[PDB]
Order: structure tokens, then sequence, then C-alpha cells
């Protein structure tokens, strides 16, 4: 066959090339001798892969060789010229933007990527008005109820100047509180974090579920403490369709999950400070969020509930309470009329999305092991997908926490 | 160089130093990571390869530089020089049994390697008395449903000369019988090798677990057909605890779990029949084989005996009813007490053999997309633990299909 990768699909037999791959300008951490897939964590060179971007754009309005595309390529090394830097057109951030978020292998909501929102911020000038710009964007991307995906970019790095920071992960986290016995309350993923406003002169709270303050730093100055108005951060309160006692664990999520810490590179640039919203898929809380050991750990709690023999595996008990309560944060979403996909919607979306690239771009590169659900795994079509994974830009990237 | 390996669950952290021993390539290169596809399109050699493995062997049992291990060194030159090709003792064979197993990195099971029987089979010269020993191993394995690990080992392949096969990928199979309705009436995992056997002569069945007979090939002989007694191989029809209509649904499956198709490589010696078995893991029968859309899928029918809400995804019915096949499977097993395992207790044992092995070699090849079940991953701790793929010798490989 042809010299790129071969793509098999298990289920349906079919096959794919993918010969996007052959775009990649940056290593993964793969080598013939050993792979290294499943590892969460893996001035000249400016001007080239700035060229590189634009082409892309260009490329992306159909006017590849033309008169604007190699003037606005002239101008551009003229500006890397005189002051090491560049900015970007405004309609480049929107495709550039759209174009990390379709490059990333490890999102399984892609088929959205067309359909997003650049708010742009490169105009921000303090971290007073990073948080209005954010409650801006938490407004409009939760469109009460009715999720609407979107990213708001504040400004780039800069050569000796300080960065935007959000010092948080996400926009809306719970607290997590280190117990004087050993024991964790709240969100123990949020520890660190915690831990930090308080620092920072925040009042904490009690429970199990108090929503975090921001913390924004402004370039060279120190983060500036925000607390979100309560209004603003819609909530699911969780309850079980035929299992009346669920709703009395007190359980619940906020609807926005909206990343806030990673790095947003386009063509050489490097916005630090740029958050993503979208919507939710129903195991991210309820599989992940509520029963992994080292997060709100629920199972045994609810299995009990249940009424399941949990002194045995056989029994089966941590799967038929995870079904429950992923089932739980489903039908508890639908009802307060958030919008939420399950992990069987959004895989089949997935595997549109994946056929719809091979037409477009002859390849997708996708990280397996992240895009198959944390339950269910063989029971939605992608398990059955193999998958390159590579790294493209305009890309997202994890980056330094900034303290 | 040495890559750092975390566990998420548990904030621990090990480097494998185990990697640097491959010698042979995996499909990841820098540029793109191809660690979920399922297979690979792939006198002076042999010398160093062998050198090598006795090395192996002779620091396995201490007697490392001793008389022995010297004088052994010194019979393979000898061998190779003047033949081109070399033969094994017994106990070398059986070393290396256990070895190539031990390095397997799909397999989760692995906690057992020490624990293998292993036939010499090296005597063989007729499709006759292959099928003597491929009954006697069954006989041995299955042990009234007292489960015990086994490997048989016919002639390795040699170059003036066609290998010996068995054209069956396992020792027991359902058939899958093709009709005109372009429907499948047993598995369709089987439907090939069904066809192949009915060309052969076989009367078929017209069932729908219907075991196959065995297609055993010597040397440039044309495949020869042998049923296997009724009575050698065990069976175990499914029901299950709460509910009284899932008997009825006549669901089965076999107790023997016994790969057939693989090759076994040994200090560069090629074994090209060598069946192995174990036991089954639930899963294997509850999620994969009996729900696969392209196997039994039996899914849908199971859901509506359970009146569940088909209509739509968001009801978790594919979940729900993958849960209740799986315990099906386990109370079956249990029952007719025979051995099995659940994902539950496996991943936590295959946990402590990361362990064991990370004191004993300083690593172990782990493929992540293998070992994580398929269903409820994240409720198993390997899900969060990372892991490095790569190809250690001696090994089981995947071959040409003989036809
Ligand atoms: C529209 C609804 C969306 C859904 C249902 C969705 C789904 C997901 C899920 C389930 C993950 C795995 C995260 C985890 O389990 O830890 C993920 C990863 C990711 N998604 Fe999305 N996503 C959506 C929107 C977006 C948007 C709007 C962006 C960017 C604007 C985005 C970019 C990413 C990136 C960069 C990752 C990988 C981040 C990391 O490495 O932690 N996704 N997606
Ligand atoms: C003893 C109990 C065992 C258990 C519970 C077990 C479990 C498993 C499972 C669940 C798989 C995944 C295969 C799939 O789902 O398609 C696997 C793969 C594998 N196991 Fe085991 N195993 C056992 C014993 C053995 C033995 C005795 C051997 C060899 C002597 C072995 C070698 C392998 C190999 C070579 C693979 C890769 C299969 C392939 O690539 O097609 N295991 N094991
Ligand atoms: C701190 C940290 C570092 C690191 N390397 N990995 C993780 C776990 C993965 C993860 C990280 C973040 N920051 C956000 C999400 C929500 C995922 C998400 C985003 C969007 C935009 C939509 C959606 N449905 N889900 C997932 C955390
Ligand atoms: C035909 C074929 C080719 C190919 N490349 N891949 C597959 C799927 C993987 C597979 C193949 C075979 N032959 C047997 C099992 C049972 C796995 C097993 C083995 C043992 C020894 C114990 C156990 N519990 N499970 C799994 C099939
Ligand atoms: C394409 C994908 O890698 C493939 O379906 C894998 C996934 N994980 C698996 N895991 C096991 N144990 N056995 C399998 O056959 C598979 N199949
Ligand atoms: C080690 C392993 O790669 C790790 O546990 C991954 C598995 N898949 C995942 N998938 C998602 N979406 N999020 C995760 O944190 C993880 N964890
Ligand atoms: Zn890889």
């Amino acid at each position: 066959g042809p010299k790129f990768p071969r793509v098999k699909n298990w289920e349906l037999g079919s096959i794919t090339y993918d010969t996007l791959c052959a775009q990649s300008q940056q290593d993964g951490p793969c080598t013939p001798r050993r792979c290294l897939g499943s590892l969460v964590l893996p001035a000249e060179q400016l001007l080239s892969q700035a060229r590189d971007f634009i082409n892309q754009y260009y490329s992306s309005i159909k006017r590849s060789g033309s008169q604007a595309h190699e003037e606005r390529l002239q101008e551009v090394e003229a500006e890397v010229a005189s002051t090491g830097t560049y900015h970007l057109r405004e309609s480049e951030l929107v495709f550039g933007a759209k174009q990390a978020w379709r490059n990333a292998p490890r999102c399984v909501g892609r088929i959205q990527w067309g359909k997003l929102q650049v708010f742009d911020a490169r105009d921000c000038s303090s971290a007073q008005e990073m948080f209005t710009y954010i409650c801006n964007h938490i407004k409009y991307a939760t469109n009460r109820g009715n999720l609407r995906s979107a990213i708001t970019v504040f400004p780039q790095r800069a050569p000796g100047r300080g960065d935007f920071r959000i010092w948080n992960s996400q926009l809306v986290r719970y607290a997590g509180y280190r117990q004087q016995d050993g024991s964790v309350r709240g969100d123990p993923a949020n520890v660190e974090i915690t831990e930090l406003c308080i620092q920072h002169g925040w009042t904490p709270g009690n429970g199990r579920f108090d929503v975090l303050p921001l913390l924004l730093q402004a370039p060279d100055e120190a983060p500036e403490l925000f607390v979100l108005p309560p209004e603003l951060v819609l909530e699911v309160p969780l309850e079980h369709p035929t299992l009346e006692w669920f709703a009395a664990l007190g359980l619940r999520w906020y609807a926005l999950p909206a990343v806030s810490n990673m790095l947003l590179e386009i063509g050489g640039l490097e916005f630090s400070a740029a958050p993503f919203s979208g919507w939710y898929m129903s195991t991210e809380i309820g599989t992940r969020n509520l029963c992994d050991p080292h997060r709100y750990n629920i199972l045994e709690d609810v299995a009990v509930c249940m009424d399941l023999d949990t002194r045995t595996t056989s029994s089966l008990w941590k799967d038929k309470a995870a079904v429950e309560i992923n089932l739980a944060v489903l039908h508890s979403f639908q009802l307060a009329k958030v919008t939420i996909v399950d992990h069987h919607a959004a895989t089949v979306s997935f595997m549109k999305h994946l056929d719809n690239e091979q037409k477009a771009r002859g390849g997708c590169p996708a990280d397996w092991a992240w895009i198959v659900p944390p339950i269910s795994g063989s029971l939605t079509p992608v398990f059955h997908q193999e998958m390159v994974n590579y790294i493209l830009s305009p890309a997202f990237r994890y980056q330094p926490d900034p303290w």
C-alpha cells in the first residue's frame, strides 16, 4: 500500500491511510524502541513557524500563492525583523484558535470545532479587566443552560515581560480542604489551588462543593483574587430517575467545563491565558470526578445505598454503581435543561468527525486511550478504531504552573 | 533515555530501565504514535540472538560464567556453524516458554508467568501425532474445571521446508455459518475458518455454539481434519443470579482459552505451532465475545428482556445490559466450578505484577489499551497507571494465515 500509516476499523472492516501526519513539525514521546503513548505529560525558529501558519490561513480561505498571501508573508517578516514578535489579524486569530481545537488529539467533541465563539481580548490591560472579560465568557458560554463553545484570548507572551495567567486550572472548580486528620473535604484534585487562595486572603468555606475564586495575574503584578458572582455559576443538583434516595446524597456539579491553565500556540505566538469552554460528556462528571478513588470517590458510598455486596469483586458492585451514577448525571442535566452528551452519542459523533476529516485533511490525530470513555469502553464504536496520534499546530499546550 | 512512569491515583513514580534490553522495533516513531494499531504491517543474527538467549538462561539459574554455560555456548556456535541452525534443551525451552509469556505486553494475566506446564512436543512427525498432543494438552489444562496454564510446543520452523501449523486461531471455537439472509448463525469471527473445514470435508451442524473441528498441518502436507471428543471440551451454560429468563436464552461458553495461531520465538528459533492456554477473564466473554457488534451481539436482545429503554442512548441500556451479562458469566463459572477471574481481581494482581517486575528487572512492557479492560476502565487501578510498550525476547509473534 501507501507509505503513510494504515488505519483499520475492526468492527466495520474499513481501512484508511493517514496522510495528514506528514504535516507534523513536532516530536512526541515515542521511539521505534518503545511506545510512550500512554504518558499523560510527555528567533529564526519563530519566523518559519509563523510562515507556516500563514500558509495554512491562506489555504483555508483558498488563496494559496496570491498577492495578499505573499504580502502578508512579506509583512510578517517585516515585523519580526524590527521587533522579534508580530501580531495576528482578527480573523487570523479566529482561524488559528479553531485550528488548535481541531488539532487536539485528546478531545472527543471535535465535530463541533467549526462552531466556536472566538472572543478577542488582546486589548486587556489588567487583572481586573481579565475578570470582567472572563465574566462575559461564562455568561455567553453558559447561555442559561443552552451551552455554547467559546474561547477568550488574552494577550500573548512577550520578550522578558510577564505573562498573563489564570492561576486556576478550570474557571469553575470545587474547593478541596486538607483535613486535620488526613482526609480531604471537597475535591481532592483542587487541594493545592485551594491552599493558595487562602494564602492570598480568601476566606474558605466548609463544604464538599464550595466554588473557588479566581486567581488572575497581570504581567509582572502579583495575582489578584476574584469571586465569581453565584448567579453566574450554573449548577445541577443530582438525582436518580428511579432511585429516590440518590437525591438525598446532596451531590452536584457545575455546567461549564472551561479550561484555563493551557497555552494556546499559534504560528509561533504563545497565548498563555486563553480559557476555552464547551459542554460536558456525562462520564467526565459521573465516572471520573465522582468515582475516581483520588477524587470524590463516592462509589462505595452509593453501592451501600444500592445495597450491593461490596465485600467481593465478583458482585460487580463497583460497576453497577458507576452506571447509576452516570445515569444520575445524565437525567439530572436533561431535567435542569442544561447541555450534556452521553458517551454513546459523543463517540458516535466522533466517528462522523473522523470520516469528515479523512475527506478534508487526509487524517485525524487521535489519542485512543483518551477518546475511548472510562466506562463501557468496547460498547462505543471508537474502541474498535485504530488511531494515529501526532502533534499539529496551532495547538494547545500544557504549561508550567506559574507559582 | 530512561522513561518516568507515573501512577496518577497514588502519585507514585518509577523509571523503566528494562526497555533498554529491547532489540526489535515497534510502529511508533517520534513524529507519530501508532501504539493503538492491533497488528504491525511488517548465521549471524541467530548466533547473537542465541548467545544472548542462552546468556539469559544461565544467568536465570545463577550459573552465569560457569562450566555448563561456557560449554553450552560452544555447543551452539558449533551447531550453527555446520547446520545454519541449532536445537534447544528441554529445560532451556521450558525457560523460554515461561519468559515469552512474561514478556507479552498485552497480557494482563502475567502474574502467573511462573506457573506454566510445558509440554515438549518437538518430537512430532504427523498431524495425527499433533492431534494426540492437542487432545492431551486440553485434558491436562482443563482438569475437571480447575484450570491450569499450559503450552505444548510443536517442532521449530526449518529453512528447507514448510511449517507445522494449527489452522484454528484457538483450540476451542464455535462455528459461524454464513446464510442467504446475509446473516450469521454462530460466531461471526469464525466464519472464514468454518468455511475452510467445510471445504476440507467436515459435516456442519447448525447451532449457535457448534464446536469446530481442528485442521492440523504437518510440513508440506495438506491440512487434516480432526474432531475433538465432545467430553474433552468443557462448556458452561450461562445463567443469572437474579434474572430467571436469562438461561432460557440458551447462552453458553467454553472453559478454555487456548491460542493456536501464534508463533513462539526463542533464542531466535521460531516455533510455528505452539498453542498455549490459561483461564478466561470474564470480560472476554461477557463484553467482547457476547456484545461485540461484529460478534454474537446480544446487547439489544438482553436489554429488551430487561425491558429497558432501547429508544435512546441516554437511558444507558447498553451499559446496564453489559453489566448483567458480565455478571451472568461470573456466576455461571463460579457455579459450574470453573476458573475465571473478573476484571477487578485481575488488574489488581497485575498492578502487583508491575511491582514485582519493577524490583526484579526494573520494568515491564505493557500495552495500556489491551491491559485496561473493555468495561469500567477508570474503575480499575491499571487505567490510572502509565505503561511503557516494547519488544522483549523470547516472544510470541503474529504470523501469516497458513492458507
Ligand atoms: C463542545 C463540547 C466538548 C466536549 C463534549 C469535549 C469533550 C472532551 C473530553 C471528554 C475530553 C477529555 C478530558 C478529560 O477526561 O480529562 C476532552 C479533551 C480536550 N478538549 Fe474537548 N470537548 C468539548 C469542547 C472543547 C472545546 C470548546 C475545546 C477548545 C476550545 C476543547 C479542547 C480540548 C482539549 C485541548 C483537550 C485535551 C486537554 C488535555 O490534554 O487535558 N474541547 N474533550
Ligand atoms: C492464566 C490466566 C490468564 C489470563 C486471565 C489472561 C488474560 C489475558 C487477556 C484478557 C488478554 C486479552 C486478549 C483479548 O481480549 O483479545 C490476554 C492476552 C494475551 N495473553 Fe494472557 N492471560 C492468561 C494466561 C496466559 C498464558 C498461559 C499465556 C501464554 C502461555 C498468555 C499470553 C498472552 C498473550 C501472548 C496475549 C496476547 C494475545 C494477542 O496478542 O492476541 N496469557 N491475556
Ligand atoms: C491539571 C491537569 C493537567 C493535566 N495534564 N491533565 C488533567 C486532566 C485532564 C483535564 C485537564 C483540564 N485542565 C481540564 C479537563 C476538562 C476537560 C474538558 C474541556 C472542555 C473544553 C470540554 C469538556 N467537555 N471537557 C480535563 C488536569
Ligand atoms: C484471530 C486473532 C488475531 C489477532 N491478531 N488478534 C485477535 C484478538 C486477540 C485474541 C486472539 C486469540 N487467538 C485469542 C484471544 C483470547 C485471549 C486469551 C488468551 C489466553 C492464553 C488467556 C486468556 N484469558 N485470554 C484473543 C484474534
Ligand atoms: C483498535 C483497538 O486498539 C483494539 O480494538 C483493541 C483495544 N483493546 C483491546 N484489549 C484487549 N484485551 N483485547 C483486544 O482485542 C483489544 N482490542
Ligand atoms: C495513564 C493513563 O494514560 C491515564 O490514566 C489516562 C487514561 N485516559 C484518560 N482519558 C481522559 N479523558 N482523561 C484522563 O485523565 C485519562 N487518564
Ligand atoms: Zn506510541
